[PDB]
């Protein structure tokens, strides 16, 4: 776990641009990286449940990882989501991460079918042969997958080899505690974003988040204030994500943080595919209040 | 729903074949449809759960599609379960199955990430379009989808224009009644094998399932001795269907039913796609057993 | 389970009447009690779930089970329901049950805490003793009690030196079934009124209901009906039953009764304990029109 | 709600000790209430789960809720859990703690039944005018309740006329933080000791809970922790908390608290009621010596 603690970080899940007709938007797509990039983003978690990977085919997948890898290799860290339900199609995704030069892999537990906690390992395991020294960040996120991991067995797959990081999308900061106590050196990833101060006293030593795409100089300035033992900061600034984060479930959480990009001149078209439905009209002055709040306090 | 009466009866839920380099198995395809026809199947329902749908590309889907549409076209019914995610890769299915001449076509209600229930509604009305005169089967499995519906809104869409029948998989036979109760006409389809009776009871016309590939006779066996007041034939039979469900839980599903198969001379290599891993080899010789059950109870 | 045979067929679960004070109305029992008699009920079910045995005292449930017995004692079966969360007021209960000629006991699987399956075991196997004779009814609802018992921990449980019958409120047919298969003599009451055809079919050998106070007849009907092949006769009971659920469930299911029994001049004052609120009054023409109905119908 | 602020704090959830008999054991009940005085714990919540409520009778819990205001009444704050299904034995109870000097009386969300939510509120309202004028701590536990009240049901219910806290066993920290930020002068009592730390950054104003009551001033010194920024201290009195959680979880947590108790000189039979059944034996060793680490540490 040592030898991943570069992994370490505050790192957007980034969203993947389209246009009126579906299709990737590869000048929003490179626009939203280099957006990412000058606002500080310690590094980018590409194709992940954000990036709506389970919309897109494989090679869709692999024609934005390339372009990210393009804009951003080398000047912040490339964590490359390659989980799909098949194991095979997860290794061509962990093979073309390998060759665009992402720093690290990432899949999902996969879901619908009902997998054996081995079924699972194996999953990994293949995955991390196919990623070719790049290290695996297994992504937990029960709330969609349905896949339910017991400490247990979340003890075993971190502690496989090639494993670096674990993203934890879960609310039960128990056992994001556990966690912490069984792998003192484990990369571990705040994935709630509503809960990031209070996941971070729990244990976890960074986030990957949605929301950091429009507002992750916050999060930073969480870690930041934390750090300082500075709780009133951490606290005040938990708050106002949470403000936003209210919004945002209200409007539907990929297509809001779109439409602020939208309104920020970075996004043309702040589509997610069907079957994701266009923002309610009746949102659209919140969201463009927000953008302007936002470029008013990143300046 | 009086239109699509055609629909109504016992179709398979046609399992995918693969090699040992989990390649399509298109003769192995071929020789399962066959085999299904002289069971005196009704019909078959290809590419859905059962058929590993959700580990297959849209291409090697529409390679079986058209396979299983050359086997079987004009000779039983052919319902091309198109469902994705994506509903513009549903759409491409649906496409495709009425270029391949199926006789309707079925989607999963789209899961992982929460649609609202317009949205659902939306990605039927979307792939009806597509399907270009083709009924449309509404697919209702909210054990692995995670989508639940209300009753109120299996009514409004299973009266979309275009929607023909319902594959009801649910346990919940209170549920079944009440959509017989409120649409008389409606092709409904019971979902789960282990209570095909008391779903017919409740008011479902027919079933779709994955067991039907090895013993659907026995189903048919239960639709007439219903018919014929014969309650006693009609629940031995469903012990009977039971005992093997049993067995084919604890080896797991799929893979117990295509090993079933291989030694019944009609799967070349009993494997499921990866994550699925290979039965324990503890299990081979009761599935062995039944397989030599199956054959000699069917002559 | 040859033993308790006699235990098998269609019993009511027993309101409590409750007067404006919301103290018992004994007057009120006594008439409830006689007017299942008369509608031709193989027996009662006394202080259960239905008979809002949770929101009073044991002294309270005892004066109840007391007069169930002076009204009805040799006339039909009586199921004394003594469950409670403890283990000691449970025996009191069943002591007090055995003290009143009751034929048997029930206990609902304790609730609120979580206990193991030893301590559900060992909870059963002391109210067992303490009904001294008095077979054991095992009650099995998941849905409200929250404990989520395994086939094979049902399996135990059944097969309890002194237990001669499973109440299974559960929807699950398979299950069902499963239970028959493994018990051939069980006494099985199916315990979702709105399935009770399909519950037979799977294995149930009667039921135990709510609905039963106001149209126990219906029931019986059914079990006649699938004794003698009559298909569409079951169907069509189990659908009229329905259609009194569906209003029951809106009204809200105790209270819906036992305003049905008041416009049957059973019940004077068709209370729930608080915290249940009143019937909402929009629904009373339904209600009336129901009690009318049922009258006109009669056992 | 800013006049029920004398409220705020970490409040042990008491057990209740059985005799070998599994009757009211009054002479451990009175060491356990003096036990907790004496670590610093702001205040008593009796006969709430932790206490065994739902394995006893209304006599019973009088009895318990006498005797604690006997040992307790002016030393420290006493709230009653008077909570049941029943509204009118739930009205029996806050009757009762009224007479008995109680500061405030609490009920946890009615459970077995589903009831509207209009039902809920009737219920708390019908409860709080039987308390007749001591606040009411709403009891939140939806894993053990089955009730899950949506955000703007919480926010109605805190906001009853009479209602001056919340006690949120819920470890839904996003859920935390919104009612803390609609309510900012609500006391707000963090129940899952497990999260303590996490709760109270979230927005918990203080805690409640079972484990206090071998191990409260660690609580304390969490609470005291964050207000000096010592996020360190804060952080490694929570992972020492979850130590003994972990084993608590293992063995059974109301009788492992009860007999590392035992252990301690308190409670005379660490039996919790049937049918919860005893502490494996082969825990006792782990309990024994965490009796003694934390009488050494205290």
């Amino acid at each position: 776990h040592h030898h991943a603690t570069n992994l370490r970080g505050v790192m957007a899940a980034l969203l993947t641009p389209f246009d009126q007709q579906q299709a990737l938007d590869k000048a929003s797509l490179r626009r939203l990286v280099q957006f990412n990039i000058q606002q500080g983003i310690d590094g980018l978690y590409v194709g992940g449940s954000t990036g709506e990977a389970f919309v897109q085919s494989l090679s869709e997948r692999e024609q934005v990882l390339e372009i990210v890898a393009e804009e951003a290799k080398g000047k912040i860290k490339l964590i490359a989501h390659v989980g799909c339900v098949s194991t095979a199609e997860s290794q061509q995704l962990a093979a073309s991460a390998k060759r665009y030069g992402f720093d690290a892999v990432s899949a999902v537990t996969p879901f619908y079918y009902p997998f054996s906690f081995e079924e699972h390992c194996d999953h990994y395991r293949a995955i991390i042969d196919s990623a070719d020294g790049l290290p695996m960040v297994v992504y937990n996120i029960p709330a969609l997958s349905g896949v339910k991991l017991t400490l247990d067995q979340i003890n075993t797959l971190v502690t496989l080899p090639g494993v670096g990081a674990l993203k934890q999308t879960s609310g039960d900061l128990y056992q994001m505690e556990q966690i912490r106590r069984e792998h003192p050196d484990l990369v571990l990833y705040n994935g709630y974003d509503n809960i990031f101060a209070s996941g971070l006293l729990a244990g976890a030593d960074g986030g990957i988040g949605s929301t950091y795409n429009i507002m992750g100089w916050r999060y930073q300035g969480i870690v930041k204030a934390l750090k300082e033992g500075d709780i009133q900061t951490a606290q005040k600034l938990q708050t106002e994500c949470n403000k936003v984060i209210d919004l945002l479930i209200k409007t539907g959480v990929f297509r809001g943080l779109k439409t602020v990009l939208h309104y920020m001149d970075v996004v043309s078209v702040p589509l997610c595919r069907k079957p994701f439905g266009p923002v309610d009209e009746k949102y659209l002055p919140e969201l463009k209040a927000l953008a302007q709040q936002l470029m008013q306090e990143r300046g």
